């Protein structure tokens, strides 16, 4: 299985989005009797740097060992000098804006199967022991009106003090725990239709605030069932968190409570 692709099957769309090293662009991958595939390409300002290059190839190199329905795929790379990094294209973009905007269109139970695909994507992560470490709905991305995907990886295992654990916050301590606390924020992110966590509130007050017992308080419309799993998530104490095996299994029943 060889990563390196041919620039001439790769043509170029317009700027998507931005990463640390440069300019997502969408695009196109060619190929001989074959549709052409949606793409999204990851450029890199430095590249010509040993340094820049390194750091910015590790990404494709994490996506390397994932493979699942719910995970971003790793199409390809371009080492040559304008080096590219070649992503599979989740064509709606990323969840956030989603909810914003198709907020009148959506229903309850797309919310929830979006809470559940993710937990499908992080347990598989939790077998692998990888920590995302940036579990939010902007790293969210949809690929259909019924199918997200977890993209960035930056930050890996093998800053965003609104949705990190106390101990993470505290003591740069980064587990599957952790993520789940993240996770447990995202789905209050997606339950309220892509508003952020504390607003109007200042980082460096975050962690004085969730010692003091607060959380993030209940979404209008969300079932108790579901919000109790975000409070286990919430949990200060790691050990006292559920873990993404058993969120799929709860996010699961919830969704097909929801749809009946």
């Amino acid at each position: 299985r060889d990563y390196e692709i041919q620039r001439e099957r790769i043509e170029l769309g317009r700027c998507i989005g931005e990463g640390q090293f440069g300019d997502v662009h969408q695009g196109i991958y060619m190929s001989p009797e074959n549709p052409a595939m949606a793409v999204a390409i990851k450029t890199c300002k430095n590249c010509t740097s040993d340094s820049v290059r390194e750091k910015f190839l590790q990404e494709a190199l994490t996506m390397r060992q994932f493979d699942h329905p719910h995970i971003v795929k790793l199409i390809g790379v371009i080492t040559e000098n304008p080096v590219w990094i070649i992503m599979e294209l989740c064509t709606l973009g990323e969840l956030r804006s989603f909810l914003q905007v198709r907020k009148f269109s959506l229903d309850l139970a797309s919310l929830i199967l979006y809470a559940y695909q993710l937990s499908t994507a992080l347990a598989y992560l939790e077998s692998k022991r990888f920590v995302h470490r940036d579990i939010a709905a902007r790293n969210v991305l949809v690929s259909a009106t019924d199918c997200v995907k977890l993209g960035d990886f930056g930050l890996s295992r093998y800053l965003p003090i609104k949705w990190m654990a106390p101990e993470s916050i505290n003591f740069r301590r980064f587990t599957s725990a952790s993520d789940v606390w993240m996770f447990g924020v995202c789905m209050w992110e997606i339950l309220m239709h892509g508003v952020k966590p504390f607003q109007g509130v200042k980082n460096n007050d975050v962690i004085g605030r969730i010692e003091n017992g607060e959380r993030l308080p209940m979404p209008p419309n969300c079932p108790p069932t579901l919000y109790s799993l975000m409070t286990k998530c919430w949990a200060y104490d790691p050990s006292r968190r559920p873990r993404f095996t058993e969120l799929k299994a709860q996010l699961s029943t919830i969704l097909e409570e929801e749809k009946l």
